[PDB]
DNA sequence: GTTCAAGGCCAG
DNA sequence: CTGGCCTTGAAC
């Protein structure tokens, strides 16, 4: 599918290709191998369905975040550059190509947010948010704002509230720890009730999106806006006389916005993986490479030390390349998206006031955060034999998905609450957006009885937009051959997908909910055949 | 429009109207006259614009603040009763029916805060805010809170403020002093200090309402909250064990409550009006009759001697009464709303810590206070003629309102800055709520010059909430005789209604912001020709 | 003395 | 087979 001696690779098409494409024509120059650079679209999204059947790019090139995803699914070979080179780039950016413990992809380029300022309303920005109201009432009565950002999305307002000991998960040689979640602080408290503290006020309606900011800060409203390269271009054609420079420090510590790395991998199927570390380390990897590159569509700073102290020289990317020093590697794991989303209504019921400050916090914190079972308890609890019925407690594992597979966890029974009835409590206080579908996914130890059948079929004729399909252990009766076969093709009518977990299903319980400490998945005697008992009864009960 | 030998009466829903009606059934059996009691919707609202047209009820009741706003336009009859029914009410509420010396209502019942607390958890009472501290420290061991009430509203924490030496407007026999407050003082300064170091150790969290001190006492959370009687049936459902006693004293100094007193007032308009004087005299304030009215919804504490003594068996309706003799009488002249605005906003600025103590009481006093403006100074400075070219200090005066008219004042010259950009300065300083709309007036000397009016319009372009209003006495110019008539379109463009000051205008002035020490308005000999004069002129400017 | 995981036997 | 019922070894 993927030819030899011939090197494929996959840009996105804002970046530019044409100076990667002359790279790659000086690199057929010098070696005879031919290079050829292509910029599909979602190529995001095209690249891990190409490589999964050992096709696709010798090379792509993407933000970092991505590339933990793609590196999860095996579509990233590793690579090992010698620390020789390992210098040549700024070593934080080394960091964000790291997965697992082991560099799956090379540094190329750096993106964070930076404060952008009118030069002519600001000719001395402040280096501190504590002077941000003082500055605000001054420029409230030439009809100006001080500062004006989007608020709305968690990707903006983060850096203040992180700048004091906030965090999202601890990393460590390599590796983050999704049971630990920063979101809960003293500090994180302390940036994020300052920003309201700024929205009370009404040095910030609150309301601001990344539009109205753009809008604002263009047509010379506010005078200072928190944004990244991705806008700058606008803000040239705008005539407005700006500068970018240093977020500003809370507390005295430097906030800490979320770093982006554009970066280079390699394709785990590639014959040429030997030729494509030549070519990026030698070719692309290059104060001539990275500039060619440049030439063509801007880059931002570079992880290049060489080129990015060249670089530096445009007092712009110097501040890009700072504020990104003093910031946090932007993780590249899959409980993330439960992140944003978890922080994403937290600030905002803390904004509009509909929500007290620890409150949004401490929700937010538990909401995107790990919790994992036991081993023996759900070796316990989730055993389907005969003989299980004398098990009182029903246990529930649960995902909630759209795809982005946002919070995940496990309930157990609770004073009578059966855990169908605790999960429907859960995910009441958990708000929704009726105008998007979730898909609700459940495992449970023993199928829902009569009244839970009821309860939360009447819960889904209610809000239409979620789709629930529930994986059970063990069939439930009380007053066998009546009742809970009723309630059972009751829900089947509400559309409720009912299956029997097969030891597919209990491999995907035993490596998502339970805490393994790296243990392979036992099978007990009888799981098998158990299971496809179960499923002819239950085939037997709604068909 | 309105009958004789018929009285009608009106009285708001939350009064018992049953008991009155059938104290009108009692007059209309001994007398013949037939009495009909109504209960209308915004009655304190529909009352002035029928009593306007000479229609509506014979009696009107209400709180007595309401009424000096309804004696100012004339709308109710003055009365002159014995000394020997004088003698049957209590002195104190005598006063309050007092508007500008004369008596305009009768006493009926009266309101104050009082003192809540659990008998379980307190079964004796403190009778110093001394002794808050310390009783706080022992119960927030048991998980309870001392004391806990609507710390937002100036009308709650007033109480302990005005309890050493503090107090709205001197009242000298029936007349206040608009232009002394004493809200800045060493006393008032004592007792908001005294709160700030309640919610310093956070023995109230200072962000606490009505609703959350509510919800907090009534179930058992806070041992003590400062309420009214309005409250009481509230608690009574509860099945908290409580009772009422007199608020606590500072510095050995009883706590003054805004006392407010339920009155009823004969319309100006009415030809009964001694068929109502005899029903009111005879028939409502007698045991009698306060009882019959009592029976069917409480008046809680009553001005009439007698059957005061009879309810004071009741202990809580004791200490209403006691708490509104060591009170003061809410005030019912106009100045009252700019005193609780700018108490309102003084409290919290003091509560959050982003103000200092002495600042927000020295703001809130000289904000809410008048400041009059010497006759021969306005006589000189407002004088539209011919060869007033030759003046050059400009005076402005201002009305801020939403309707709800705020602070009054005029403002003058300073070193270079012209008095607009002293009014941007001085409302920009004074914090907005931009949910809300305002309109400002202004009267100048002279109209804006060219900075002026692009410096104001912009403002009013960053304000959209505000809306201005010029009225002016003059036209001003420089040279450019084109400049000063385009800044003034600029602003037209804003939005600024632009007039010329009028004669009326004139007597509005003289008569709001002058002290005139009851002086008529004389007008100089061509007022009236310069003023259609410059009118001209100003139509010919801006159309 | 007791409660429980586990498994087998027998009668529908 | 599916469901009902005893035996057991072994664990608090
Ligand atoms: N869907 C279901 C059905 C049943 N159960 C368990 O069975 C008992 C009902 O009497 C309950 O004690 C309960 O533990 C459950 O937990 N979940
Ligand atoms: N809108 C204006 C315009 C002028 N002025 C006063 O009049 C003088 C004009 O030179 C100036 O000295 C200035 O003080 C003013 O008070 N307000
Ligand atoms: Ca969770
Ligand atoms: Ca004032
Ligand atoms: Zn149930
Ligand atoms: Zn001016």
């Amino acid at each position: 599918k993927i030819e030899e001696g011939k090197l494929v690779i996959w840009i996105n098409g804002d970046k530019g290709y044409n100076g990667l494409a002359e790279v790659g024509k000086k690199f057929e120059k010098d070696t005879g191998i031919k290079v050829t650079v292509e910029h599909p679209d979602k190529l995001e999204e095209k690249f891990p369905q190409v490589a999964a059947t050992g096709d696709g790019p010798d090379i792509i090139f993407w933000a970092h975040d991505r590339f933990g995803g793609y590196a999860q699914s095996g579509l990233l070979a590793e690579i090992t550059p010698d620390k020789a080179f390992q210098d040549k780039l700024y070593p934080f950016t080394w960091d964000a190509v790291r997965y697992n413990g082991k560099l799956i992809a090379y540094p190329i380029a750096v993106e964070a947010l930076s404060l952008i300022y009118n030069k002519d309303l600001l000719p001395n920005p402040p280096k501190t948010w504590e002077e941000i109201p003082a500055l605000d009432k001054e420029l409230k009565a030439k009809g100006k704002s001080a500062l004006m950002f989007n608020l709305q999305e968690p990707y903006f307002t983060w850096p203040l509230i992180a700048a004091d000991g906030g965090y999202a998960f601890k990393y460590e040689n390599g590796k983050y720890d999704i049971k630990d979640v920063g979101v809960d602080n003293a500090g994180a408290k302390a940036g994020l009730t300052f920003l309201v503290d700024l929205i009370k006020n009404k040095h910030m309606n609150a309301d601001t999106d990344y539009s109205i900011a753009e809008a604002a800060f263009n047509k010379g409203e506010t005078a200072m806006t928190i944004n990244g390269p991705w806008a700058w271009s606008n803000i040239d054609t705008s005539k407005v006389n700006y500068g970018v420079t240093v977020l500003p420090t809370f507390k005295g510590q430097p906030s800490k916005p979320f770093v982006g790395v554009l970066s280079a991998g390699i394709n785990a199927a590639s014959p040429n993986k030997e030729l494509a570390k030549e070519f990026l380390e030698n070719y692309l990897l290059t104060d001539e490479g990275l500039e060619a590159v440049n030439k063509d569509k801007p880059l931002g700073a570079v992880a290049l030390k060489s080129y990015e102290e060249e670089l530096a020289k445009d007092p712009r990317i110097a501040a890009t390349m700072e504020n990104a020093q003093k910031g946090e590697i932007m993780p590249n794991i899959p409980q993330m998206s439960a992140f944003w989303y978890a922080v994403r209504t937290a600030v905002i019921n803390a904004a509009s006031g509909r929500q007290t400050v620890d409150e949004a916090l401490k929700d937010a914190q538990t909401n995107a955060a790990a919790e994992f079972m036991d081993p023996a308890t759900f070796t316990y609890q989730f055993k389907n034999v005969r003989w299980a019925k004398g098990r009182r407690e029903t246990y529930l594992c649960y995902v909630v998905k759209r795809s982005e597979s946002l919070d995940f966890g496990y309930l157990r029974n609770k004073n009578g609450c059966h855990v169908a009835l605790l999960f429907l409590r859960y995910i009441s206080d958990w708000d929704l957006d009726p105008g998007r579908c979730y898909r609700v996914t459940w495992f449970t130890s023993w199928s829902p009885c009569y009244d839970c059948a009821r309860h939360v079929a009447d819960f889904l004729r209610g809000n239409p937009n979620l789709s629930l399909r529930i994986f059970t252990a063990r069939l439930y009766f009380c007053e066998d051959r009546k009742a809970e076969p009723e309630g059972l093709r009751r829900l089947a009518e509400a559309g409720v997908q009912i299956a029997i977990m097969t030891y597919k299903d209990y491999e995907y319980c035993w490596n998502t909910f339970v805490e393994n400490h790296e243990r392979t998945f036992k099978a007990w005697e009888g799981l098998h055949e158990n299971s496809v008992r179960l499923s002819r009864q239950l085939r037997r009960i709604l068909q």
